[PDB]
DNA sequence: TCGAGAATCCCGGTGCCGAGGCCGCTCAATTGGTCGTAGACAGCTCTAGCACCGCTTAAACGCACGTACGCGCTGTCCCCCGCGTTTTAACCGCCAAGGGGATTACTCCCTAGTCTCCAGGCAC
């Protein structure tokens, strides 16, 4: 038995970005709770803008205005920047 | 003063464009035998709230200086406001080009299902 997080990962990039930094386990369950909270933003915002375009699939062009709709614009466009660098490195499937 | 004739108040007739009704219809609503799958109950434990109080313990209740300022009055002072006047572009009608919205669908391409092998992940 288990509950899905994501302590891992964020202690992971934390020290990836510095790694003479902690966090307590507090802070962690309120990161946990705002990254499942925007995830159910995006999720829903991008299952109601596919159910407006005539279309019952879910692209990464629904994602892409979902993220331009519900962040601000600089953190829009650096979005659609890591997006686009995800999608191209994950490409490369060799 | 009578009477005929013109003006007006009130009653009756008529356009008129929006509400209401209708024929044709054509891709959805109904029912169905089936079928993998949610799900409701139950032993059983285990685990989190509740009460009593052992033992302390800061903190609220409430009353007393005192002065800062909320409410009201008095004077000030000026800035939108009613109004007049001049300007001006909005609305409407109309002429005109044309450009994306809408609808049809096919190969292709990306996914549901399938089994198979492996590396994540909170617990010891």
């Amino acid at each position: 038995a288990r509950k899905e997080t994501y302590s891992s990962y964020i202690y992971k990039v934390l020290k990836q970005t510095h790694p003479d930094t902690g966090i307590s386990q507090k802070s962690m369950s309120i990161l946990n709770s705002f990254v499942n909270d925007i995830f159910e933003r995006i999720a829903t915002e991008a299952s109601k803008l596919a159910a407006y375009n005539k279309k019952s699939t879910i692209s990464a062009r629904e994602i892409q205005t979902a993220v331009r709709l519900i962040l601000p614009g600089e953190l829009a466009k650096h979005a659609v920047s890591e997006g686009t660098r995800a999608v191209t490195k994950y490409s490369s499937s060799t």
